[PDB]
C-alpha cells in the first residue's frame, strides 16, 4: 500500500535493476510532526540493493518504481513500512511514513 507522487521525473529509461545498488538521498518526515528517518547527506547519503530485504517495502517497490535522475514524494502505509507496530523511539505504532526521495545513481 505505497504510492509514488513524482515531482521531477527522470529520463524514463533507467531504473534500479536486479543486481544493482541504488544511491539515494532522502529526508523522512511523518504525516505532520517531524523527522524520524533522515539521510543527513553531510555523511554520505544512503545506498542499498534490490532483493536483499535491507530496506522496508514502500521503498523497494517505491524507489524501484523511480528512475535514475527522478525525485518524488512517496507515501508508505504500515503494511509496507515496518508492518503494523514499530518502536516508541523512532517508529511509534501505526504512524504512516512519508519519504521525499531522489534516486541519484546505481552502483
Amino acid at each position: 500500500g505505497v504510492q509514488v507522487e513524482t515531482i521531477s521525473p527522470g529520463d524514463g529509461r533507467t531504473f534500479p535493476k536486479r543486481g544493482q545498488t541504488c544511491v539515494v538521498h532522502y529526508t523522512g518526515m511523518l504525516e505532520d510532526g517531524k523527522k524520524f528517518d533522515s539521510s543527513r547527506d553531510r555523511n554520505k547519503p544512503f545506498k542499498f540493493m534490490l532483493g536483499k530485504q535491507e530496506v522496508i517495502r514502500g521503498w523497494e517497490e517505491g524507489v524501484a518504481q523511480m528512475s535514475v535522475g527522478q525525485r518524488a514524494k512517496l507515501t508508505i502505509s504500515p503494511d509496507y513500512a515496518y508492518g503494523a507496530t514499530g518502536h516508541p523511539g523512532i517508529i511509534p505504532p501505526h504512524a504512516t511514513l512519508v519519504f521525499d526521495v531522489e534516486l541519484l545513481k546505481l552502483e
